[PDB]
């Protein structure tokens, strides 16, 4: 029985645009925890982000929707999905509308601390493809996240 | 109401290294849902690597007829060939990176039990796509990934 709840860390993300990415941008999320309370159909999101420099926690709420859809607001409107979920592992995908209306899908790998399993990231590599971004689309979030635990 | 928790039963590959142990299309259904009103499907699955259960949550979009295009181990487009209250026949067309098409079927269920009526249906459509009765495996003997 999978335990998908829990403490969850960013590894790799992977963008259409890489506008959303790189430094202090919205989408350069540095995961700390997932909550999904299946009995009231929600998600618990908790993380850091880069704003000028410094790092600023979040704690946002997503919604359950149709499939396996998670409706959350936050640069933008976003409807994720977890593609992926083993024991040390778990891969999102996400698709972005932001404030101007421009559409970008994104992946992440998130994982248990900062030790990858290249099992994992072969999966998310290859989710990453399948959406149609490329490689040098990719950034590693390990060696930018000196955010707080 | 074609629409709920689907348990793989039998798998039949015209590439036998496909649904074979540790391979990507060694897939233990869970759940399937058919959105029409959004034009979609939402595909809930295991799968395995090195022994251990991997979970797979996808979505496919309807397409011309009763196709429908999902990735997943490369591009797919699979239809629901034969559909009935007991069982759920899929064809389906993989095509990985290597551009290697692989032709595909698949048998689910609602628990355990097989009707000799479907399991036929199974291996004639299977026969239909071109596959081999050789290249078919049972795929409920070993789904012992959680529920």
């Amino acid at each position: 029985p999978f335990e998908l709840s829990g403490k969850w860390i960013t590894s790799y993300i992977g963008s259409s645009d890489l506008e959303k990415i790189g430094e202090n941008a919205p989408f350069q999320v540095f995961m700390r925890s997932i909550e999904f309370d299946d009995k009231e159909s929600k998600v618990y999101l908790n993380f850091f982000s880069k704003e000028n420099g410094i790092c600023e926690e979040f704690s946002l709420i997503g919604t359950k929707q149709e499939g396996n859809t998670y409706d959350v607001n936050y640069a933008g409107n976003n409807k994720f999905v977890v593609s992926y979920a083993s024991e040390t592992a778990l891969i999102i995908s996400n698709i972005n509308v932001d404030e101007e209306g421009d559409k970008t899908i994104m992946t992440g790998l998130l994982g248990k601390g900062t030790d990858i399993e290249d099992q994992d990231l072969e999966k998310f590599k290859e989710v990453t493809r399948e959406n149609g971004i490329p490689e040098e689309n990719i950034v590693n979030i390990i060696e930018r996240d000196d955010c707080p635990a």
